[PDB]
């Protein structure tokens, strides 16, 4: 590419992101005073473990559905082969959601927007995965310290998704080229906005892997405790991405095909 082409890529990525925001940033900020009461927190803590897992997996799956749309609108992604589209989304969809979630995190009081209000990590105690929860809160806290603009989130999440090192890619060089173009776009935009200082403060790629690994591991524990709950009440797309062996569901293929 060249300079105007790189700047065009920047604009295209930012537009794809804006169109596939689940929630506009301003909607999340306007809600920060709306905080769960102590009685409401208690109510969440008294929910059964399987009911809380089901609700959280539903919310995560809704978020992932917007990430799938983001990928479908992202320059170059639909030009990859379908094997590689699926490899990239299966490895990266959760990672993208985890980065996007920092927009819903309020570092002032350490709360996150959940089911219409802001609550702290004690809200999630019924899940019984306190280590995973605190890791996600800590990750969101780290990212909130950088004060990402929406444009920076768009360009950074594009690179989280377009990762040429994912095992299983059949056209690795094509993904490498797309990743390099997106890296240029991201770094060009940071240079233009005098924001290259954040490069050194971004999380290592092993950090996002660690969160996704913890999630899959806590899911395997839960699925052993409540196998029928997962079969009967978890979202099909969630099971295709995360459970074993749940990829007998072929939702992603359908999502990628239908316009
Ligand atoms: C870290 C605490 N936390 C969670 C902790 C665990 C958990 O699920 C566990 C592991 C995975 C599934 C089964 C059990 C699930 C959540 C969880 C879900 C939400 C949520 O969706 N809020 C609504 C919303 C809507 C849009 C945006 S957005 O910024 O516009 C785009 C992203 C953000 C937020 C918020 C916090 C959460």
């Amino acid at each position: 590419a060249s300079l105007t082409e790189i700047e065009h890529l920047v604009q295209s990525v930012c537009k794809s992101y804006r169109e596939t925001c689940q929630l506009r940033l301003e909607d999340l900020l306007r809600q920060r005073s709306n905080i769960f009461s102590r009685e409401e927190v208690t109510g969440y803590q008294r929910k059964s473990m399987w009911e809380m897992w089901e609700r959280c997996a539903h919310h995560l799956t809704e978020a992932i559905q917007y990430v799938v749309e983001f990928a479908k609108r992202l320059s170059g992604f639909m030009e990859l082969c379908q094997n590689d589209q699926i490899v990239l989304l299966k490895a990266g969809a959760m990672e993208v959601v985890l980065v996007r979630m920092c927009r819903a995190y309020n570092a002032d009081n350490r709360t996150v927007f959940f089911e219409g209000k802001y609550g702290g990590m004690e809200l999630f105690r019924a899940l019984g995965c306190s280590e995973l929860i605190s890791s996600i809160f800590d990750f969101s806290h780290s990212l909130s310290a950088l004060h990402f603009s929406e444009d920076e989130i768009a360009l950074y999440t594009a690179l989280v998704l377009i990762n040429a090192h994912r095992p299983g890619l059949q056209e690795k060089r094509k993904v490498e080229q797309l990743q390099y173009n997106l890296e240029l776009a991201f770094h060009h935009h940071l240079c233009k906005t005098h924001r290259q200082s954040i490069l050194a403060k971004l999380p290592p790629k092993g950090k996002l892997r660690s969160l996704c690994s913890q999630h899959v591991e806590r899911l395997q524990i839960f699925q052993h405790l409540h196998p029928i709950v997962v079969q009967a009440a978890f979202p099909p797309l969630y099971k295709e991405l995360f459970s074993g062996g749940g990829e007998k569901h072929k939702i992603l293929h359908r999502l990628l095909q239908d316009s």
